[PDB]
């Protein structure tokens, strides 16, 4: 057996080794080296750290400023608000794991990382969605009329959620069920077993296609009819904030690919040899998702935050 099960628990190593145990009282310190667990937390804190200020910055930023209602800084405020809840919920929870080599919080504290980290990772896929359409709709506007506001702006928003919470609650009542992985301080969806009793993989299709494969080929097709593209003043100052949008779809499948790819390997081979680190890195590695959002935002589009973290602002352009 390349593993070893249990009722609410599944690890990648051989109890041949007459050392194998739950998660959930000991360390697992027979799946990897003490020191590379230190390192998981470093990274951590990182995440925690860059993460809460950019994205609550934000937050405070706009609230303050109400010149920011536009379109654009509708949905680059929803990711912002979403990023904070793997702050304060995803990143802490883990990182108190990391440090002791142990998920403490019991199966319940597994159960609330997921429902979190899963809502943040999808909510920047359903809005992605709006992006995507927005830019679409006036480079190849085939409605002169049509305008992009707030009752567009609100209402493509709330879209997002209502489609992200679909994504992340069936685990929780039905659908499958959230899981520690690899390192055993995330926690994620159940990719490796049937488990019949809950339905896995029934889930899987669902979350493949509608929650990833579905947005993926959304943002070809749309993608794909922006391949063809005059006075080009107004054009040329709004052809880079086409190419930021475009840096968050590349810098998107750099950090999710490694984890998305690797899931589906393990789903394939449902019970290989695969070791713990496989699984871990590319999820901490994908994980940066609530970091790098603000950061080409502002070194793309900027002003404004300097203006309230400024003193005595100045005039510049
Ligand atoms: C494979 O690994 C174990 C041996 O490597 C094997 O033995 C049993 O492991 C459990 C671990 O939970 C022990 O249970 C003890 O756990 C704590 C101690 O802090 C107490 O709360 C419990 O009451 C209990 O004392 C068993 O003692 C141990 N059996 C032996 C060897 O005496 C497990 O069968 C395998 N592990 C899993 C998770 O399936
Ligand atoms: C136990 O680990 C071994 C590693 O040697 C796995 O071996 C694979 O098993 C498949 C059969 O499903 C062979 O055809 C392949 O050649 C092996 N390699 C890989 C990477 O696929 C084996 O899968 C594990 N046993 C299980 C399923 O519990």
């Amino acid at each position: 057996m390349n593993g070893t099960e249990g009722p609410n628990f599944y690890v990648p190593f051989s109890n041949k080794t007459g050392v194998v145990r739950s998660p959930f009282e000991a360390p697992q310190y027979y799946l990897a080296e003490p020191w590379q667990f230190s390192m998981l937390a470093a990274y951590m804190f990182l995440l925690i750290m860059l993460g809460f200020p950019i994205n609550f910055l934000t937050l405070y930023v706009t609230v303050q400023h109400k010149k920011l209602r536009t379109p654009l800084n509708y949905i680059l405020l929803n990711l912002a608000v979403a990023d904070l809840f793997m702050v304060f919920g995803g990143f802490t929870t883990t990182l108190y794991t990391s440090l002791h080599g142990y998920f403490v919080f019991g199966p319940t504290g597994c159960n609330l990382e997921g429902f979190f980290a899963t809502l943040g990772g999808e909510i920047a896929l359903w809005s992605l969605v709006v992006l995507a359409i927005e830019r679409y709709v006036v480079v190849c506007k085939p409605m002169s009329n049509f305008r992009f506001g707030e009752n567009h702006a609100i209402m493509g928003v709330a879209f997002t959620w209502v489609m992200a919470l679909a994504c992340a609650a069936p685990p929780l009542v039905g659908w499958s069920r959230y899981i520690p992985e690899g390192m055993q301080c995330s926690c994620g969806i159940d990719y490796y077993t049937p488990h019949e009793e809950t339905n896995n993989e029934s889930f899987v299709i669902y979350m493949f296609v509608v929650h990833f494969i579905i947005p993926l080929i959304v943002i070809f097709f749309c993608y794909g009819q922006l391949v063809f593209t005059e006075s080009a003043t107004t054009q040329k100052a709004e052809k880079e904030v086409t190419r930021m949008v475009i840096i968050m779809v590349i810098a998107f499948l750099i950090c999710w690919l490694p984890y998305a790819g690797v899931a589906f390997y393990i789903f394939t081979h449902q019970g290989s040899d695969f070791g713990p680190i496989f699984m871990t890195i590319p999820a901490f590695f994908a994980k940066t998702s609530a970091v790098y959002n603000p950061v080409i935002y502002i070194m793309m589009n900027r002003n404004c935050m300097v203006t309230t973290l400024c003193c005595g602002k100045n005039p510049l352009g």
